[PDB]
């Protein structure tokens, strides 16, 4: 027996109803700007797949962000470009301003709208209970949008969320791991940061959907209200599921494995053990209690579920009591 198939509970056939060129990124023809419009100012960071810089558009004197891509598969470049162009104009989704290439090196560079970010390891410790609900609602606007457009981000983590706190401005950035959702498709489970990886990734369930992003958002929320970063702190991908099972318990995990007929890796048998489902109160203390409320805990519970089909959708999450104040203040 193989694993039981799964379909997204919402926006299942959005790409099926779209013309193939919408999602067939392999056949996308890139539109190139002029590299001489941009001059690099200073370096911002590095990664495995790129080096990013702050730049100046010399034609309008506007501040931009340049992501000079390291050598990767051209279809992976087309995927990011295609996804960025499809989500252009969407709420709290970074804007791809231009796509340029060096004429000598032949290296592609992605040009982004600039967000005057306040580093998450300095910002978060200053954030109030209202700040957390406000920004969580802003990421949810961006997730419901990309999900309604047939796209799963697959890398939701604090580093990929740009916040200009002065102007209460939020942008969900780095769409290099994003994919298009197609019913029946089996995806790569070696996506996302260890700490933000959903149970589906860790057990090797390949037929996942947008609900992957909801798990990641749940990990992010728990790190914020509890002031514990990272919240699930595994030493590897195997220990990452053990750290989760020590909070959610192994009963719901084995019931999840059962439901979908998941062949669990034998390495897991001896490390998972037997753990009870813990109450959220054991992460509450004098230094975080001002951020923890019964609403926050209820919302968090409804996101962090093994069974991807039982987690809240981004639209269901926006309707939760935790955001009543934010929703009211938005009128
Ligand atoms: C361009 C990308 O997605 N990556 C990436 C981005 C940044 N930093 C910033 C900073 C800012 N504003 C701060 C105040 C200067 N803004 N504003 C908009 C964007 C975008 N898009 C952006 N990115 C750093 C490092 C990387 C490394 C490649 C990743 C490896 N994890």
């Amino acid at each position: 027996s193989g694993p039981v198939p799964s379909r997204a509970r919402v926006y299942t056939d959005v790409n099926t109803h779209r013309p193939r060129e919408y999602w067939d990124y392999e056949s996308h023809v890139v539109e190139w700007g002029n590299q001489d419009d941009y001059q690099l100012v200073r370096k911002l960071g590095r990664g495995k797949y790129s080096e990013v810089f702050e730049a100046i558009n010399i034609t309008n004197n506007e501040k931009v962000v340049v992501k000079i891509l390291k050598p990767v598969k051209k279809k992976k470049i087309k995927r990011e470009i295609k996804i960025l162009e499809n989500l252009r104009g969407g709420p709290n989704i970074i804007t791809l301003a231009d796509i340029v290439k060096d004429p000598v090196s032949r290296t592609p560079a992605l040009v982004f709208e600039h967000v005057n970010n306040t580093d998450f390891k300095q910002l978060y410790q200053t954030l109030t209970d209202y700040d957390i609900r406000f920004y969580m609602y802003e990421i949810l606007k961006a997730l419901d949008y990309c999900h309604s457009m047939g796209i799963m981000h697959r890398d939701v983590k604090p580093h990929n969320v740009m916040i200009d706190h002065e102007h209460r401005k939020l942008r969900l950035i780095d769409w290099g791991l994003a994919e298009f959702y197609h019913p029946g498709q089996e995806y790569n489970v070696r996506v996302a940061s260890r700490y933000f990886k959903g149970p589906e990734l860790l057990v090797d369930y390949q037929m996942y959907d947008y609900s992957l992003d909801m798990w990641s958002l749940g990990c992010m929320l728990a790190s914020m209200i509890f002031r514990k970063e990272p919240f699930f702190h595994g030493h590897d991908n195997y220990d990452q599921l053990v750290r989760i099972a020590k909070v959610l318990g192994t009963e719901d995990l084995y019931d999840y494995i059962d439901k979908y007929n998941i062949e669990l890796d034998p390495r897991f048998n001896d490390i998972l053990g037997r753990h009870s489902r813990k109450r959220w109160e054991r992460f509450v203390h004098s230094e975080n209690q001002h951020l923890v409320s019964p609403e926050a805990l209820d919302f968090l519970d409804k996101l962090l579920r093994y069974d991807h089909q039982s987690r809240l959708t981004a639209r269901e999450a926006m309707e939760h009591p935790y955001f009543y104040t934010v929703v009211k203040d938005q009128a």
